[PDB]
């Protein structure tokens, strides 16, 4: 079980960081034959349900990215049509559809370019895409509660909740 | 000189990708007996100047990298004033003061858990901060009409801004 790993990888503090975050997945096998997590996509995760701020993930956190993980996989092999193991443009496009986002043209040209290697986006770019997307909707939202698609933000909000992720 | 490395390692285009930014800033010797940049760090850097997003560094926005880095450089020597080749809290501090930028202690704290290792924030991480500092509060401040120091943001915009770096 990917809990079971969880726990062996967890040390004295019951709780996991990046790298041991990264130990837990690749023995999960989520990511089946694409490579492993990279240390900063496993950093970012951290960040995303880092409520208290410090850096490292709980049990009951956990099971929520688990969840999210395995729903961007099935995304990623949905959208993935010729069986690339990586993510273009427009299946990245069609992915962002997927999780529910409404964005420009110009937009999914800036993260295609952003996360983009050598031309292609790999899985773990890709996690680490959805990854962001989410925890910056997250920091949005708590400025958007009517859910209007704007928001005001002051100087010093607006860095903390940006340079978190 | 340090555009010799440059049209050494640039490709066909006459620009470099992340990776031959990164060959470049090594044979520069920019950061002296500190470490290379990572990849992720060169990734950013060519972020923040990619304004016909290309995904790509050309001359021109090299060398507007090139004076910042130097800026952080000369920054990095005048705030480590324990000579611990590492800057530290209340080091940061200073120079986030020398970069023009007014945040919160608070602001800073999540800065400092963001890239600090043991307290320490070495080289790579300390240039990936002043990087994204820098584009983040440009992207801020092109909103901020009134120059209030608050801004409001179209959901779009501002992920578009934020997924960039
Ligand atoms: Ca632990
Ligand atoms: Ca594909
Ligand atoms: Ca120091």
């Amino acid at each position: 079980s990917v809990y079971t790993y969880f726990s062996a990888v967890a040390g004295q503090d019951g709780e996991v960081d990046a790298e041991e975050l990264q130990r837990c997945l690749t023995q999960s096998g989520i990511n089946g034959t694409y490579s492993p997590f990279s240390l900063e996509t496993c950093r970012i995760m951290i960040a995303m349900l880092d409520r208290d701020h410090t850096g490292k993930m709980g049990f009951n956190a956990f099971k929520e990215l688990w969840a999210a993980l395995n729903a961007w996989k099935e995304n990623f092999m949905t959208v993935d049509q010729d069986g690339s193991g990586t993510v273009e443009h427009h299946e990245l496009r069609q992915a962002i559809g997927l999780m529910g986002y409404r964005l420009s043209p110009q937009t999914l040209t800036t993260i295609v370019k952003r996360y983009s290697k050598n031309g292609r986006i790999f899985f773990d770019d890709y996690v680490a895409c959805c990854v962001k997307l989410r925890a910056l909707t997250d920091f949005f939202r708590k400025r958007d509660h009517l859910q209007q698609g704007s928001a005001n933000f002051i100087y010093d909000d607006f860095l903390q909740g940006t340079m978190a992720i």
